[PDB]
C-alpha cells in the first residue's frame, strides 16, 4: 500500500529511543503528515549499516503486518513509511512517557495510583484482544514492550530488531538466539508452541511487573535447569506488593499449565473491568 508512503524530506530524525545490533528506533518530527497537526512528533524504526538481507526482510515483513492490522487505541499506531530510494523507515506515533518499566520506576515515589495500575492492566488486555482477534501472536509481551502515551493510554509495541537481545539480561541464550524465558509459557519454551494462549501467560507475567512497580520476575532466581524444573513443576510467583487479591487471582489463572484453561483476552478485559469503579 502506497497510501502510507511519506516523503523523506518531510521527516526530521532525532535522538535514539531504542537500539539493537541491527536496528533502532529514533525520535522524529514529521511535517505535513497530518492536516490537523502539521508539526508532529513521531517514532521511526530503521535498520543500521551493520544489518543484512535477512534483517531487511524482517523489517519489511513487520511493516506489512502493521499495514494489515487495522488501528487500535492500545497498539502503537502506524502513521507512514519511507520505502523508496532509500532504507526503509517505519513511522509511528510517539509515546510521551516511553516504556512502561522506566515509567513505573520513575513513579514509585508518587505511588501514579493503584487505579492507574488497574487501567493499565485493562488496556493491555484490550490491546491483546485486538491482536488475538487478528490471529496475531505477539511472543514478547512484557512491560518493556508496552509504551505509555499522553493521557496514560497504553500502547503495546514490539521493539524487535531495535532491542539488543544479546546484551539484555531479560533474554537468555537458546539454540543460537536469546529468549525472554521468564515471560514465556512452558509450551513455548519446551515444545516451541506459540499461540494467543501463550501470550496470555506472558500477560500474567506482565501484570506481576505492573504491580511490583517494575520489579524483575522471579527476583533473585537465575534461569537454569532448576528454574525450568520449578516452572514445569507448577511453581508460580508470590503476590507482588501492590497487587490486590483479585489481581493476584487473575495472574494465577493466566499461569495455568494447560493452555486451554487460560482465560481469553476478551474475558480478561471483562474481569478487570469489574474491578474498576468506573462503568
Ligand atoms: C517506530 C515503530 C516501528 C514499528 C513498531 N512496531 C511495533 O511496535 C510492532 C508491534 C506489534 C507487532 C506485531 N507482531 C506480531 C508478530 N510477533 C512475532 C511480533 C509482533 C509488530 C510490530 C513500533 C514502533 N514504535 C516504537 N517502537 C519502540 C519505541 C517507541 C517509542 C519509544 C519511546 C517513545 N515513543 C515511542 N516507538
Amino acid at each position: 500500500d502506497s497510501r502510507w508512503e511519506f516523503p523523506r524530506d518531510g521527516l526530521v530524525l532525532g535522538r535514539v529511543l531504542g537500539s539493537g545490533a541491527f536496528g533502532k528506533v529514533v525520535e522524529g518530527t514529521a511535517y505535513g503528515l497530518s492536516r490537523s497537526q502539521p508539526v508532529m512528533k513521531v517514532a521511526v524504526k530503521m535498520l543500521k549499516p551493520t544489518a543484512r538481507s535477512s534483517e531487511k526482510q524482517a523489517l519489511m515483513s513487520e511493516l506489512k503486518i502493521m499495514t494489515h492490522l487495522g488501528p487500535h487505541l492500545n497498539i502503537v499506531n502506524l502513521l507512514g513509511a519511507c520505502t523508496k530510494s532509500g532504507p526503509i523507515y517505519i513511522i509511528t506515533e510517539y509515546c510521551f512517557y516511553g516504556d512502561l518499566v522506566n515509567y513505573l520506576h520513575k513513579n514509585r515515589d508518587s505511588f501514579l495510583t493503584l487505579l492507574d495500575l488497574l487501567s493499565f492492566t485493562y488496556q493491555v488486555a484490550r490491546g491483546m484482544e485486538f491482536l488475538a482477534s487478528k490471529n496475531c501472536v505477539h511472543r514478547d509481551l512484557a512491560a518493556r514492550n508496552v509504551l505509555l502515551a499522553q493521557g496514560k493510554i497504553v500502547k503495546i509495541c514490539d521493539f524487535g530488531l531495535a532491542r539488543d537481545i544479546m546484551h539484555d539480561s531479560n533474554y537468555v541464550s537458546k539454540g543460537s538466539t536469546f529468549l525472554p524465558v521468564k515471560w514465556m509459557a512452558p509450551e513455548s519454551i519446551f515444545d516451541n508452541l506459540y499461540t494467543t494462549l501463550s501470550d496470555v501467560w506472558s500477560y500474567g507475567i506482565l501484570l506481576w511487573e505492573i504491580f511490583s512497580l517494575g520489579g524483575t520476575p522471579y527476583p533473585g532466581m537465575m534461569v537454569d535447569s532448576t528454574f525450568y524444573n520449578k516452572i514445569k513443576s507448577g511453581y508460580r510467583m508470590a503476590k507482588p506488593d501492590h497487587a490486590t487479591s483479585e489481581v493476584y487471582e487473575i495472574m494465577v489463572k493466566c499461569w495455568n499449565s494447560e493452555p486451554e484453561k487460560r482465560p481469553s483476552f476478551y474475558h480478561l478485559s471483562e474481569i478487570v473491568e469489574n474491578l474498576l469503579p468506573g462503568q
